[PDB]
Formats: structure tokens, sequence, C-alpha cells
């Protein structure tokens, strides 16, 4: 049962801008995704302080970076708070609409794509290097979902019957043919050290094979 939705015009426009604008500093996508994971981890930790049972789905708070050359994917995994179906289909888009407007106005004023995170829409920077993005997420008290989009103005959502993850989010980046450098251990280590060296959670970079 796969449902297809249309991105709001503003988000579709943002994605097209990210995909079409000539901008060489693409590596910043990783920092934005790790930052999103860190925020999600901060939230579940905060909520667990008043309701310890929210960690029954997993006490470990961390981030895993998993590259796979055979599938040509780079997956950013976290055990943060996770997203509900409502987040994926309506709420995150509602919030992203205003962030997108501010970002594009900032761009015409002289800002550049690397500052996308200051507008709450850094997630979409994933399209700087991925032709398709698959997001698997599980929030307590909601089912595990699989969100997916190759841009083009639409995305899909389905209940994920794959391997249960407990709680958290996995952003699976199906890399563009000319962006496989982000599957190399050397490259990922360099980027994490450069832009995400102070994240307050363990970041484990898995090795290939
Ligand atoms: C309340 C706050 C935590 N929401 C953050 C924005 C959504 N967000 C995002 C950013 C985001 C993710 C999307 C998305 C829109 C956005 I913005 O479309 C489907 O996947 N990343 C995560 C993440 N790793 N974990 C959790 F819990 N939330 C994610």
């Amino acid at each position: 049962e796969v449902e297809t939705f249309a991105f709001q015009a503003e988000i579709a426009q943002l994605m097209s801008l990210i995909i079409n604008t000539f901008y060489s500093n693409k590596e910043i996508f990783l920092r934005e995704l790790i930052s999103n994971s860190s925020d999600a981890l901060d939230k579940i930790r905060y909520e667990s302080l008043t309701d310890p049972s929210k960690l029954d789905s997993g006490k470990e708070l961390h981030i895993n970076l998993i590259p796979n050359k055979q599938d040509r994917t780079l997956t950013i995994v976290d055990t943060g708070i996770g997203m509900t179906k409502a987040d994926l289909i309506n709420n995150l888009g509602t919030i992203a609409k205003s962030g997108t407007k501010a970002f594009m106005e900032a761009l015409q004023a002289g800002a550049d794509i690397s500052m996308i995170g200051q507008f709450g829409v850094g997630f979409y920077s994933a399209y700087l290097v991925a032709e398709k993005v698959t997001v698997i997420t599980k929030h307590n008290d909601d089912e595990q979902y699989a969100w997916e989009s190759s841009a083009g103005g639409s995305f899909t959502v389905r209940t994920d019957t794959g391997e249960p993850m407990g709680r958290g989010t996995k952003v699976i980046l199906h890399l563009k043919e000319d962006q496989t450098e982000y599957l190399e251990e050397r490259r990922i280590k360099e980027i994490v050290k450069k832009h995400s060296q102070f994240i307050g959670y363990p970041i484990t970079l898995f090795v290939e094979k």
C-alpha cells in the first residue's frame, strides 16, 4: 500500500533549486543530516527525563554512518525521537514552507547553499548528492514508515515491513553516479572531522565489505 503525495509548491521549488544550482561545496549535506540526527537525539533524551519509558525502544543514543558500494548508498542512522506519519505527510512540510521562503530570500541577498541549515531545511541538501532519498523512521506509539522521493514534485509514504528498527531514523542516500566519493572511508572521515567534530553523540563510521 503505497501512497503518493505532492510536495507543496514551495518545497518542490527548493528541491529544484538544490538540484539545478551550480554549487561545488556539496559535502555540507552530511553535516546537515548529522545535525538533524543530533537534534532528534536531543529531543528523545529530553523527553525521557520526565518519562523514562520512552527509552524502552532503545536506551542508546548514537549515530551510524553506513556506506555500501554495491547499493551505492550512504545511510545516516540515528536512534533519535523519530517521525510520525503526520510529520512526514503534512507537519514537516508546513514548517519547511516558511523556512524555504526565508532561505531563498537570503540567497538573493548574497547567502549561499551551505547556510541552508539556518533556515530549518538542511534535509533537502541531501539532493546535492542523492538522486533518490529513502527515509525509514519509527517514533514511539506510531508505526515504522518509509518515506521516499526522487524529487520531481512528489514523494511516497508506506508502512515499512522491513527490518524493525526500534526507534529512530535512517536517511538512505541513493547517490548520483558522479558522487560516489561519499562512499569512501577517507572522504567521510574528513567531512565529519571538518563539520561535525563536536556532536554530542557517538558517530560510528562503518567500514565497507
Ligand atoms: C521536531 C524536530 C525533531 N523535527 C526535525 C525535522 C524533521 N527531521 C529531519 C529533517 C526532515 C526529514 C525528512 C523530511 C523533512 C525534513 I525538514 O522529509 C522526510 O524526511 N530529520 C530528522 C531526524 N533525523 N529525526 C527526526 F526525528 N526528525 C527529523
